[PDB]
């Protein structure tokens, strides 16, 4: 199964859950890095390739709204749709280049964002009789503020239609139902029940302290999910379950290491890549006034010009490298780094 | 021929001579804009849109390279080759939710950047046979530093390679050879006479005083090419050649007026885009001081988070839309307003 780690560009079917079946069995999480353009996706497949590790792509709703353009009209999740397939491509063209196995991952979808769902499975569908596989790796539905009854039985239907191409589903179930602000073991097992006899290739994303009163982190119940689903399944499997951290900033290096340790194989990253991302685009303009106030600027007078100042691929480029040095910040964290 | 005007995202083949046609009977000429990534590309597609004008889009070398990533060794012009399939990808992909016609096109290629060319191509290749169409509406090739016998020799070659996709190819002639210091007609006709066999999907860059001593800009010289053309070829047609402007920026109107009228079709744009790219990025985190210095910022002390203010999707699109905006006056200069 270790064939994953010498693969190039985006992964899809068994080698997804080839992925994160090593990541459970050598101990260490791969983050999931949020895009919303070319140069974003450019930091985080940069950082990966430099750290010698896996890397998780995704798109949230407005996120692939943005690949897009504001500009488009998103109240029928067209610009979603369309955004999120347009990124598909980019990313799927652009990652062999960095030698690095990639997960292509889409965000959350609340029940309201269900078009946007179902026009990125139509375009999956559409690539997949072409192609023999699917744009995105995965998908991710967040039906947590529905009824655990609806919510499984929703992801039950879409599971079943995305198991026609192999693809992966993330899901999140909270604290609805139909102590009591984390989801209990059995609650986690209900989702295993339902999906596993359609695909093992699912993953569950569950309340526990994950703030996304003042719940503390408990991650010790992520041990207890695993250790229930265990008991139930009847098998010497200590990790049956693929668990998913999201909102892990501001965490311990303790607290991830127990929720690695219990079968996490995926922290989403997103708003510390944002801040990243803007720090080095920041510092440039800032640390370089006047020679971008004009096309004039300086050193001298007015006979010099500012063309090799204001290029984009000169400061654009500064927000990647500070974002990519956040990602391998994580890298480090959760111990993906040197796992190729 | 004027179907074209109705088709939504990346032209190619007739279609492509079909909107220059439609150029050259209506008397506008349609802007080239730079791209060097996602940002920039939903930019243009957005002012073309609602401006409701067809628009080109083309990566240089340095551009398409850049669609990689700087951290993608360049050295083989492997950065540059992934980095404009890529951005065709990205293109083709998204380019259909604006509903305008959109030419693909690739810039400067001089003789020690074939290894690009060959990339592209080879790409191309593969895609046409599996789709019916290449990646690329276009290719750029500038040998003008070659001798003018070794440049038209060596556009035969590919020309004839292209030719079988119905790709269109732009040249650039210089003043090499083999007044002076201007492209003289017989040699802008001696391109023609050596293409026209293969295709008729071909458009010529003359120097004409377009620096890109003190030569003036000589655009009565264009109208100059399309009479020799014409008296040679033996037709009614006012204008056979498809003309190009490179390093358009500082014309006045009546220089883009008369060059148009002498069958212009297709003005470059680049430095005048990036920096109105930067304006907007600039405007914003100037007038937004200490509400991105750190995660803490302002309005009151600690307690209120940045996250609404340094989100990419936020300030990049202020570059958006300033570059937008630059991009529109141009569409106005070059009456490519609302041509559709
Ligand atoms: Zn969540
Ligand atoms: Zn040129």
């Amino acid at each position: 199964m270790a064939e994953v780690l010498k693969k190039s560009g985006v992964i899809y079917g068994d080698d997804v859950r080839k992925l994160f079946d090593y990541a459970q069995e050598k101990g260490f999480a791969i983050p999931a890095i949020n895009v919303t353009s070319s140069s974003t996706v450019v930091a985080a497949l940069e950082s990966a390739r430099d750290n010698k590790s896996p890397i998780i792509l995704q798109t949230s709703q407005g996120g692939a709204a943005y690949f897009a353009g504001k500009g488009v009209s998103n109240s029928d999740q067209t610009a979603s749709i369309q955004g999120s397939i347009a990124a598909a491509h980019y990313i799927r063209a652009i990652s062999p280049v960095y030698g690095i196995p990639v997960i292509l991952h889409t965000d959350h979808c609340a029940k309201k964002l269900l078009p946007w769902f179902d026009g990125m499975l139509k375009a999956d569908e559409e690539f997949f009789a072409k192609t023999g596989q699917p744009l995105f790796s995965s998908h991710m539905l967040d039906l947590s503020e529905e009824t655990d009854d609806e919510n499984i039985a929703t992801c039950v239907k879409y599971f079943e239609r995305m198991s026609k191409m192999n693809q992966w589903l993330e899901m999140e179930i909270g604290i609805t139902g139909g102590e009591s602000l984390y989801t209990q073991p059995e609650t986690v097992f209900a989702v295993y029940k339902a999906l596993a006899p359609i695909s093992p290739n699912f993953s569950i994303a569950a309340a526990f302290g994950n703030v996304h009163g003042n719940v503390q982190l408990r991650p010790s119940i992520l041990g207890e999910h695993q250790k229930y689903a265990k008991e139930q399944i009847g098998t010497d499997n200590k990790k049956p379950l693929y668990l998913v951290f999201h909102g892990g900033s501001g965490s311990s290096q303790e607290e991830f290491d127990t929720a690695i340790a219990s079968g996490v194989v995926k922290v989403n990253l997103d708003t510390d890549c944002q801040y990243a991302y803007l720090t080095g685009i920041r510092d440039y303009i800032l640390n370089k006034k006047e020679y971008l106030m004009t096309p004039v600027g300086n050193p001298d007078g007015e006979d010099k010009p500012n063309k090799k100042y204001f290029d984009p691929r000169v400061w654009v480029r500064e927000g990647e490298k500070s974002m990519s040095a956040r990602i391998a910040e994580a890298l480090e964290i959760f111990h993906t780094k040197n796992q190729l």
